[PDB]
């Protein structure tokens, strides 16, 4: 697996690791929305953390899932906030 590219999954796994705790626990929480693009909830657990995803597929809902578990434990906060506003302090 992990798709090419730099992503949430990895990015995470890539923490779990050089974190030397382990990697992180998906786990499916269910899947309901729309036929056409159906909502997939997704569950993220990482040392005494845990994050959800959720996308079209469960797939996008477990990327979904780290990128909340990278956010969540502040290394995309950084980004956020600055897409959100400059603040300059």
């Amino acid at each position: 697996g992990s798709s090419g590219s730099s992503g949430p999954i990895s990015r995470l796994a890539q923490i779990q690791q050089a974190r030397k705790e382990k990697e992180p626990d998906y786990i499916l929480l269910s899947e309901r929305g729309m036929p056409r693009r159906r909502e997939f909830v997704m569950q993220v657990k990482v040392g005494n953390e845990v994050a959800t995803g959720t996308g079209p597929n469960k797939k996008i809902a477990k990327k979904n899932a780290a990128e909340a578990m990278l956010l969540q434990l502040g290394y995309k906060a950084s980004t956020s906030l600055q897409d959100s506003g400059p603040s300059s302090g």
